[PDB]
Parts: C-alpha cells; sequence; structure tokens
C-alpha cells in the first residue's frame, strides 16, 4: 500500500545535502565517494529522489517503485514520517505517475503505487560492483 506524493524539493538541485535527514549517506553517493557532493544535484541518481520512513528504507537505498505500466528507480535521500509513503520530485514522479498521456498522480498530487521494493544500488546509479539488470 505504497503512497507517493510530489515535492519540489527533490528535485531541487541548489540545496544543500544538509537539508535532508540522509545528510550523511549523501556524502558518500556523489561520482567521487570520497568528495562528499555538497548539494542535492551533485547526488548519484538526481533527481529520481524520494523521501521516505526510516525503518522501512534505508538513506541512500534504492528503490524500483511501479505505477500502473511505468516504473523508475529511486533514492532514498530524506525522511517523512508516514509508513509506505515515498515523497519524490516533480518529475520522476509526473513521469511516474502519468498513465497513457494522462498525469494522473502530478495532477492530483498523491498517487497509490502498483508496488515498491529495494533493490541494488547499481539500478541507482550507485558503485555496489554489480549491475542492475531488470530487478
Amino acid at each position: 500500500n505504497w503512497l507517493i506524493k510530489w515535492d519540489d524539493k527533490f528535485q531541487n538541485d541548489t540545496l544543500s545535502i544538509s537539508e535532508f535527514k540522509c545528510s550523511a549517506a549523501l556524502a558518500k553517493l556523489g561520482p567521487d565517494p570520497k568528495h562528499p557532493p555538497t548539494k542535492l544535484g551533485e547526488v548519484l541518481n538526481f533527481p529520481h529522489f524520494v523521501a521516505a520512513p526510516e525503518a522501512q528504507t534505508e538513506c541512500g537505498s534504492c528503490w524500483k517503485l511501479r505505477y500502473k505500466g511505468n516504473h523508475a528507480f529511486v533514492t532514498v535521500v530524506d525522511r517523512v514520517e508516514e509508513a509506505n509513503l515515498f515523497v519524490g520530485g516533480t518529475d520522476l514522479v509526473k513521469n511516474l505517475t502519468t498513465f497513457n498521456g494522462a498525469p494522473e498522480g502530478y495532477d492530483w498530487g498523491t498517487a497509490q503505487l502498483f508496488s515498491a521494493y529495494q533493490v541494488d544500488g547499481s539500478c541507482c546509479q550507485q558503485n555496489t560492483g554489480k549491475q542492475c539488470g531488470d530487478p
């Protein structure tokens, strides 16, 4: 029963990574794992980013989301404290939750997902060593 809502925060390239509750994990999620990104725009997989609840999702984890016949791979970069809720960047959500031209999720602002599950971080461009493939 995952929901997704959208918020411009998660595609705001200019925001300091300090503004996200996953800031420590974000520091390690630049294209150089030694030189922290300072801004959200520099983090791997930007802007397919979501806030998601602690315990259910780990900071920096990669999740495959499905809506109808669409899917996306998203990095958890912040927290919301509502169970089963993702809040994603506007364009991410708009694209995931458009069905045959109708931006269902975006226009309503909340959409229910068909499914969400964590996948290997390579799906979110992280250097795990593995190939994303087709999870």
